[PDB]
């Protein structure tokens, strides 16, 4: 009844406060933020940038036109040649700035060979133009390609279960791929979250404790086509070792599950997460099979993914008791 | 005689059904799909987008021209200035929209300083223009660069063999690189696939079982220039431990082989796969050498890659028997 | 009192000298440098490139105009057609070159069907134009996206502490994430730096010695949301094994701490670093908790991140003594 | 005296022959090749593509102009409007095609509202135009960014040495970073190459044998600022175990050394290689220190990198003898 540190969607429930350097540290990493903001903001931002360069140069050109005396003779004649043809005022100067930076260049307003400063400005503005474009491309490219989007076609079981496999008592949860694209170099991790006090009397607000999914033997690496059921064998070195079915409806703790892997197309690691509270773990259940064979191939029924069935055959005590008891019977 | 879970090309034989959230989960990951569809579709899609913005703006301009009364005086005179010169109708309005968004800007149809709304629209459309381009670039860039294409210059042997190496009985298959480019940080994995029932009576439609290629000792990492022969030593902890040559023509199971590595040029992980059925494994054979030395260098003959030869010297029983028997003789 | 090999910001304090091949080796890797230089330099560089192609082609066109005799008849008539209309001199030839390469193409200066060489040149220059753009985009894209920028939203504690946890004496330092974005596949490393002489009398100017953070058990991998305290248990195989609280104010050595992980958005590994001198390590202290629970969620107070408190309960001798002593008492 | 499998530059000495599917497998991976070819080829290729689309469309337009009867009335009048203004022939049709696809759009040749087919063609060509650009960008971007270029600022010692460290006999070679940029998540690998015959009489043309650099303890991971000396301790499980100083001037084999790591700026793994023949290994030597301290910092003299000095104190027998002998003395 304490609270949820990671929601079921993987979303983490926490907030940072009194971060001192936040503004100056965010300026240096500035690109990283820019790509996480809503599109409309990233866009409006860029159109803001465009608009600003158009107005700036537009003004310069208008200033030049004003001083040269072009405003009064925009088209020139035999005895007089303007800096930029057909700039009669502000809006005209604005239009030419846009036409130039965008490279539309209708040509009705046009630079002449007269002013080196007008020429120069055109030069500068062109270069400027490319620069802004380049940033926009990259930004869009980057944001467009974010691998965290892939985590939404990855799936966790609504519950985790505990049950026997091959003589061992195991915590299990299930994972699945909702795309026919592969998750490359995928692997998993699990952790038990809960506050604790060390024998020295040190309070750890939330301690994160590894749940061994087979990392040592290289078994945490998975090949995920059909849903895989992930197994934690509860043993001497397990944090759940002394926990029984009744300890599940009493205790407060949380199990955090991770799936890391690479989006096949971009080879960019995505990390998917979810969470099981002690009250979301079903003791004595087993997952319903989603895979079955038909004729020339295999199929997965995904409506059975979350479903579990009761195994009355399941022991209600902790692995600890289970073990210790084995050594009474076997001891006498 | 059951069926093949992964084809020989690496293609997986399975299909997902009754996935509930598929539409809304695919919208969030939408970029990931977009790059896997056939070119013509991704392209037609984008030309569809272009076409749509040209028509949309074209319409706006035509509406503006209509209301301003430009349709009747497209070129204007001393007493009258149009919003956009030379828009006499729909097609004219269309052309200007394209000329503008594409930045061709022939200039025959041209914005004037008269309408702020025409100007604004031009502004908006330009910005819009960049945006669509940017998406196209990224999409093409991404799709163009997909690392899974590299898996087609990587190679597996048509068969796997079992045979003795240095006193040990080993399952072996071969892998090869068809490019002179390196596969960076490459490593392998193998798995035995087959359905099973746990001693608790739990049916696992297909259980995936690790075949140890040396992960523990860091030996699953390979340096692949010439074809490497991959070895699984069949021992106490091997899933093939109790399997003999006769069990091979009887049993139904499958071995799945993986090669993961990085495309040298892009450093993007590609994953190559293939499969050996118990009936594709040749007991008592050995691979033909594809590498030989000549003068100033080494050469690889790839026509010998798949070829195997008989070793009548090979034991036909399981590693299990082989071991157990050693301990009769050595026991008496 | 020797010196600092890595500053606290992670910056390494060292310089390379008498590198022989530096110029020719840097030319081959040239792209890598280009993206690390200040913007203004990368930009000025590119505008330098632009400017150079505009002048080059501008000259060609002017040469062509000169020879054709266009300088004297820029607009032509019934009996004479220029190579490029309206090029009356250098600046005119310059303007057309820019208009062409930038694709502004106002159109006042325009190629005609007369000179195949003018046409060809236009062809060449256009192609050239794209090429330079493409480089600029990539450069900007690349530099824009550098993952090392992310290391500035990652955090280390100003000090490291030594203290007891669960019956063991541990060196600890703390790490934190200043963004709500995740650090994917993150893990840590630590090293003791100091010069030494092997029993063979070989001097190692600075030897780098692994500080075990749990790599073997897969515990060096972390899930970083709230600040994690990193623990080195000082034991038989620890380089700090024979060090006590008094050895800390005497000895000269340095501990180097690393955090490697992936920027969530780009999946590009960043590496963060910092350093603790023996004089920056606080013996007998403990970190102040930055995480606390409120109602519907958790919060982190970052002003407590660096803060430590005294634990007078802490032993002042080395793990070595501590152990050895245990085996007097337990031995008698 | 056999031959070198990897040259000292890392270049591998081998060639593939009789690869059967080479053309069709290379078509699918086609992008991968495109980026490894010389610039001039990738460029000429693209200019080839451009040129081809300009000519193609140019022809279409000319065909349209021909049929419409524009060739005879390029500028039109009150009673007649051309498809595209000012196309009088082939070259004119060519110019307009280029002006259109490049978006220069001088405007002297210009589409009119008359032909829907001309309009359509313009539409199509524009779209086409973007597509080719996009490919070019990506290609240039990709090729520009190749991480294998970084391997040229990474360094190996010209020789490897064997010598005692802390009571153990070790094969050592040295590695170095020629840039002030870091090599992220770097690690090493080594291998002994030589042909062999298994006790079963199976010939392995070249067997690749792991040289343990500490992978098991996680010590193959390095932090490379100053040059690191890499150590292989020659022990029971070492392939060099039974090799002595005299076996070095006799035997033929090769040691292959690898350094894998990530370019700091792009986080793209590069793999550096080199090789030591038994005749390139200096028994009884030690590397000259390249690092020294001065005042406020550290410096590296790179001219000392390759240099080694004699240690007459060094044993000339194999680790094997060395060990076995220890157990005579200690045995009697
Ligand atoms: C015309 C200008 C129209 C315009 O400005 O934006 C419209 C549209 C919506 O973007 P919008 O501003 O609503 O921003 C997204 C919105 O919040 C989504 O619901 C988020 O998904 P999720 O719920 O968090 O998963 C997403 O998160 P993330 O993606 O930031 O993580 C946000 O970016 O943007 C396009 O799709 C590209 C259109 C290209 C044309
Ligand atoms: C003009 C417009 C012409 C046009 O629209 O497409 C033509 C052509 C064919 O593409 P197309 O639509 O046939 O799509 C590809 C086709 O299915 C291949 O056979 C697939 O290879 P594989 O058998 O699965 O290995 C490939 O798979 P993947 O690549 O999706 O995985 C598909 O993309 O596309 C270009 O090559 C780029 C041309 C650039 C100009
Ligand atoms: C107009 C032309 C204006 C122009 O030429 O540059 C201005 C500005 C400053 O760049 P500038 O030349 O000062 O170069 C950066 C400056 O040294 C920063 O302080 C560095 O940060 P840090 O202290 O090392 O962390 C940074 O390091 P790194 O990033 O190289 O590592 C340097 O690149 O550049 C833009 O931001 C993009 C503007 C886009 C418009
Ligand atoms: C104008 C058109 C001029 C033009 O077409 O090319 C000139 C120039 C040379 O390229 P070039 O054709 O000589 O091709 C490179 C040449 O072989 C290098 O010596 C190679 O380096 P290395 O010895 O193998 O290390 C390199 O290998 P890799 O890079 O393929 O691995 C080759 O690409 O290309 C540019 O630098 C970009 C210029 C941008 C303007
Ligand atoms: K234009
Ligand atoms: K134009
Ligand atoms: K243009
Ligand atoms: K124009």
């Amino acid at each position: 009844c304490r609270n949820r540190f990671v929601k079921k969607n993987g979303q983490c429930n926490v907030e940072f406060t009194n971060m001192d350097d936040k503004p100056q540290r965010y300026i240096a990493d500035m690109f990283t933020t820019c790509v996480d903001i809503r599109w409309r903001y990233m866009l409006l931002l860029f159109s803001l940038a465009f608009l600003v360069s158009w107005l700036l140069f537009g003004l310069i050109f208008w200033l030049i036109a004003l001083i040269h005396g072009d405003l009064e003779n925009p088209g020139g004649d035999d005895t007089f040649k303007p800096c930029v043809l057909q700039v009669n005022g502000f809006v005209a100067a604005f239009l030419f700035s846009i036409e130039t930076q965008t490279t539309i260049g209708y040509g009705f307003r046009c630079v002449t060979e007269e002013c080196p400063l007008a020429v120069f400005m055109v030069v500068v503005q062109s270069i400027v133009g490319c620069i802004i474009d380049s940033f926009m491309i990259g930004a869009i490219m980057a944001k467009m390609a974010r691998p965290k989007k892939r985590a939404q076609t990855l799936l966790f079981s609504h519950n985790a279960v505990v049950a026997m496999r091959d003589g061992k008592l195991c915590l299990m949860w299930r994972v699945g791929n909702l795309r026919k694209s592969h998750l490359v170099e995928a692997h998993v991790r699990a952790q038990l979250i809960k506050p604790r006090i060390t024998e020295e009397g040190e309070y750890i607000p939330l301690d994160q404790i590894d749940i061994d999914v087979g990392f040592d033997k290289g078994l945490d690496r998975i090949f995920l086509v059909s849903p895989i059921t992930i197994l934690h064998e509860i043993n001497e070195d397990s944090p759940l070792f002394g926990i029984s079915r009744q300890d599940l409806e009493t205790d407060d703790f949380e199990i955090v599950v991770i799936l890391e892997g690479m989006v096949e197309a971009t080879a960019m690691t995505t990390q998917a997460r979810s969470s099981y509270l002690a009250s979301e773990i079903l003791w004595g259940h087993r997952f319903e099979p989603v895979l079955f064979e038909e004729k020339n191939q295999y199929k997965v029924d995904y409506s059975h993914f979350h479903k579990t069935y009761e195994v009355p055959s399941t022991p209600r005590c902790s692995a600890k008791d289970l073990v210790e008891n084995k050594f009474l019977l076997s001891n006498s």
